[PDB]
């Protein structure tokens, strides 16, 4: 629409409606040129890795756009507003606009650098609507929209991983060209619109349940089953054997007869959040839960959604059962428990096995007196890992402020409850990556025609503005609970920092993760 | 419509359509007289076998029709452009067609043998599609349509297993009268049609992922979760312990936390092709997977759809894990792995364990240090069955040319993922069997009147053509891959023999096992 | 339309329109049981052929219908009226019927053989009209309609011809089942039809010429241009050079200026009918003109259309460049010269080359005088092989009463006048091969039940009438010629038999090949 005309406006902001919120973000990005303008195959020969971490794959110049993350959209308010007063909630729709593009160029000359506006410069973005290129969201990477809309964010590569056979390819591993697709190319001028709708994906839960499940029985009426209470004489004065049945009661809940189960487990290592009580050695990777897939292991990380630990044992956490979110100033490598931030499934013992025991024991043999004069005691075994039994109930990972909100559920023939490990919704078809780069502007060619490819290019980079606006259906809570509710809260308090706040030096931080269970239901 | 009028004409085509192709079969069979007409009742007492192999069932005088092969449809030619262009396949719609009855008199004397025509005997052929028959289709039988069109095939005798307790029957084992059904009779001028519509199964895959399940990621940027890299301290100078957290990066794939799990695996003894690294000993039934169902074990035989082998490792396959078809000159007992055909599953290695190798492994105690003056080191168990977890995704088996089609899924209160073992679709309401038989013709009665069922009849047998029409919705591929793909392909090159045609001796022979999953996409 | 009710008539006749004549032709076929229903692979590996003649291929247990004959069409008085009497000549439609089917069961116990009606079995019949299938027509092969319409003649077996690599295949080798079509069934009450058109192909030259391309000019005027005619004095007194021209005269006519050129030629051997005149060795072989394909050599035979021989030179033949049919009473291999009829190409010496010389001689040099004192004589080459040269005019190889009509054009990129090489029509899509077998009938089938294809069948066989209507277009003569014609004439005189006809023996002979160029017209 020109040069002196902006092609859009900062829409920020959130509305609540009845049983809708619309959250829109915008943001300030900046796009460099990535490999020369250069596709490259990468691979782990160089690096000399272990058989576990090869891999085969390629990157591209292009950059991606990535909004996967709750707060990209829920200011810390906001998420309080939303899991303290709603028992659900879900993604109904999305709006994403480009707009205000500058292309800069750079020149540096003996140390000094002068960067000038490229009024006829292009970027190329396009929506790959259609999944034919691998999915790299869903992996909880960096690069997302900041949580702090004064935050200018640089925008992240994209490269995609294929089939290896080590550090090697196949005949099927693939090679995707992205200048295949049709982009459209903006000027200074031009904006990007693109809009998506959520396919209808059950509510993630807000809520925790105020009932166990071992628990849900009457208290004060007894059954009308029986079971076997004993199999030797009640009076102790002999030892004879015998047969004899009690009647379900309330004295006796661990026995009773009950209608469901559990949900499955994959038992992970106790790790105590104090290290003297630790083992005096590494163990994170030889005593950790772990697949087989093609001969190489890979870490659960976190698996299947299970408590965290038990009742008055929160100095316990799964060794790789639990969401670790990093504090600012965390390094990348053999940072301290002081720089990360564990995650608690604590609200979910109503319906999971803890993370660090066993499902539960199972018979193994069978039992019988002396005749055949060998006596055979019974004999039960650990049952640590347990799929999928009928009649199991179980709750999935909760979603925090920090964390992902969605993944693409792979196309596979068969697969079982898609929800994403790591939380979130679990969409077949997601919404699609936005993949951006800038076009190359060749610099000054020969003056006799070479049929070599340019590799001189003017340097250059864009940004711009970017919003994301999305529609979220909330399920309220209709409680009938008399005593009032566990919320989330500030604390209030004399403090140096308000929490959630910038500081003297202007840096955001987050002090925790903050999750959605706050309010309960009936189980 | 006549002794000179033919009934139906030779229909054996394939029409490919857009999205649709038609396959048309004609075959010529012939139907003896089975059990001189009686029912009789069969069971293994005589047999003497094992408590594994006792059965009670009945035989029928009645045959069956089966075209439950990929090969009775599709021409290797009409497979290779089916599977080298389609990502999914599933059947639409069917017609089976019989027509040009013949009913054949037999008579031997004196060692020399007369046919002649019976213009007036009638053959009986009736649907059974309201499902009250035991269906024997499905469980992979000699007797379906040739591949070869020029042959003529011997009508299987149908028969059926109940409820046995040993060799002995029980209350609910079940009798079944073919003769209490409406059967259409059919003399020499007379056709039988029926239509059958399939319903909506999904799509076979003819696809193998270009991607890996554990390699979902941006091998260029790092991810925002932590996990516990060190439980010691990395210096070594000293051996104190410590709680160490790394972000997840593109060095260490293994241990990034990831959203999905490799399908369910019931792990499979490992056998060599190369017979000396075998172990010296039988153990194809001491050491199988098998499952106890009322006291009697079954091989299991293929069970999960897992991978054969690992990468570089083709020359293992799982004991009784694979799909072996038998060349033409192989025996029915005891034959060569030259007289067999493996089949691999390597294009799945991508979303299911290796069926030879665990699931992985888990936690089994609790790691704790001294104090308590009992450390105790961490331990983990393999884990070598695997049931469903949620966050599981898998593909299912691959079909073949040589393979069957479908199979009716039990009616039951409960089953999971009701997709073949055998590979396939599932169909609640499969394609229904056709039974035919010769109606019985008595040989002359007594002058006298006797109360004695007729045991002497009339030697005769029938024979005549057989059409089936199976309309199949074809899935294209939508891919944006830029390198070729991997084509299923005849080898050129000067060989004694054209693959897939018939010899010197006019024996048509299959070289191989054809698979679908050439085409690829990503996961 | 029942046993007892024929389902066609007797239509062998001729009407003669003015300007078409329609030629209905019926026969009596006998079709047997080829390769017992099977399809075989056959080769030159064990026959232990030369390079030039080895194959690779298959036979199928089809036969065909082959009316690619003159003879089955026109009765030699038909033949006759058309050549005396029209300029050209072609096909302009056909109609192909199969009517009264029987099929005979055949037994044969103790030497004795029994034959009766299997009223219940079909033949099954289908055209190709696609030209999905090898067309093996047009190769000049036995087993045509015969000629006298009296004659019951037995159905060729169909096989075809793959790529080969000496006796071997090669991946692109291909085979088809004939099965892998829709046939129509016909029991004895049954009919076949089949409709065709031909393209527009042009008329077949049914005259000569009576000018010669080198007598094209007015023998009394003068031309108005000059040549070259003296390089030396004419007066002979002394030898200087010079450089004389002359007018183009009648006085020299082959040297005067010329507008066209004779057709192509590739020279032939010479060899003399009387055998004492001919060269003592073989050298049918070694002094034959042959082309080389993929290594190895076949004989043209009889290649380009030209002239036998010369004027007064009717003892000598191209060695392979005539049609040559044998009489009744000639053996398979190495018959007599008196046992063969060899045909004549004399009437096309006005335009075309003689086929057992060279086409003429060209300048090889350059000629010089003496000075460079090396003086270079004019030297010609004899020019043995002429491709086409632009100019040039020819005529097509005459057809015969005895010879192929059309023959199909290769599917090719590109083609240089299509014409056959043997004489008649070139089409693209020529007349489809109409193919049959009989429907094979099992045996007794075993009690017991047997995946092993039948190899027991009901010896039978079919005999039916097939008629062939086609429509041909005529060119009439428009000859203002004032002199009688050369006609194709009975001779007058006492005679043992009659031409064309029986003798006592009931045996039809013809004694000598009809051409079709008796009229003239100017060249």
């Amino acid at each position: 629409d020109g040069v002196g005309n902006a092609s859009g406006n900062w829409h920020c902001d959130s509305t609540w409606l009845g049983d809708r919120v619309i959250t829109t973000s915008t943001r300030t990005w900046a796009l460099p040129t990535y490999n020369n303008h250069l596709y490259k195959q990468i691979s782990s020969a160089s690096t000399g890795a272990s058989n576990d971490n090869h891999y085969f794959g390629y990157s591209t110049p292009w950059g991606y756009f990535d909004f996967n993350r709750f707060h990209c959209h829920f200011s810390p308010r906001d998420w309080q507003r939303l899991i303290n007063n709603n028992w659900g909630f879900r993604p109904k729709r999305l709006n994403f606009k480009l707009f205000n593009i500058q292309v800069k160029e750079v020149t540096t000359n003996d140390g000094v650098t002068t960067i000038a506006n490229n009024l006829t410069s292009t970027v190329q973005v396009f929506s790959d609507s259609e999944y034919q290129l691998p999915y790299v969201l869903g992996s909880a990477h960096q690069g997302c929209l900041p949580p702090f809309p004064a935050d200018v964010f640089m925008i992240p590569q994209y490269g995609y991983l294929t089939l290896n056979n080590g550090s090697q390819a196949v005949g099927r591993s693939s090679f995707y060209c992205l200048e295949y697709f049709p982009s459209q190319m903006l000027r200074t001028g031009n904006n990007f619109t693109f809009s998506y709708t959520f396919e209808e994906v059950p509510f993630h839960s807000s809520y925790a349940h105020s009932q166990s499940l071992d628990r849900l029985m009457n208290p004060l009426i007894d059954q009308y089953l029986y079971y076997l209470n004993r199999t030797q004489n009640q009076s102790g004065s002999a030892q004879n054997k015998d047969l004899l049945f009690s009647r379900g009661s309330p004295a006796g809940m661990s026995v009773q007869p009950k209608n469901w189960l559990p949900g499955p487990c994959y038992r992970q290592q106790r790790v105590s959040k104090t290290k003297t009580d630790n083992n005096n050695s590494n163990f994170t990777w030889t005593g950790a839960s772990k697949y087989n897939l093609n001969g190489r292991e890979s870490i659960i990380n976190p698996g299947t959604a299970m408590a965290s630990h038990k009742d008055d044992e929160d100095k316990f956490f799964p060794m790789s059962g639990v969401m670790i979110f990093g504090k600012e100033s965390a390094g990348a490598s053999n940072t301290a428990l002081d720089n990360v931030m564990i995650t608690d499934e604590e609200e979910i013992k109503a319906t999971n096995p803890v993370a660090t025991e066993r499902f539960g024991t199972v018979a193994v043999n069978f039992q019988s007196s002396s005749t055949v004069p060998f006596k055979t005691d019974p004999a039960t075994g650990d049952v640590h890992a347990m799929g999928a039994l009928p009649g199991m109930v179980w709750q999935d990972r909760d979603v925090y402020l920090q964390g992902p909100i969605w993944a693409k559920i792979p196309h596979t023939d068969g697969h079982f409850h898609p929800s994403p490990l790591m939380g979130g919704f679990g969409l077949k078809n997601p919404p699609p990556q936005i993949l951006i780069k800038n076009t190359p502007v060749p610099a000054n060619p020969p003056a006799e025609f070479s049929a070599t490819k340019f590799a001189s290019f003017i340097t250059q980079y864009s940004t711009g503005q970017v919003s994301v606006e999305i529609e979220w259906e909330l399920q309220k809570e209709n409680s009938k609970r008399w005593n009032p509710e566990v919320q989330y809260t500030s604390n209030y308090a004399k403090s140096a920092n308000v929490d959630f706040t910038v500081d003297n030096n202007g840096l955001y931080t987050e002090p925790r993760p903050i999750g959605t269970r706050y309010l309960t239901r009936p189980l």
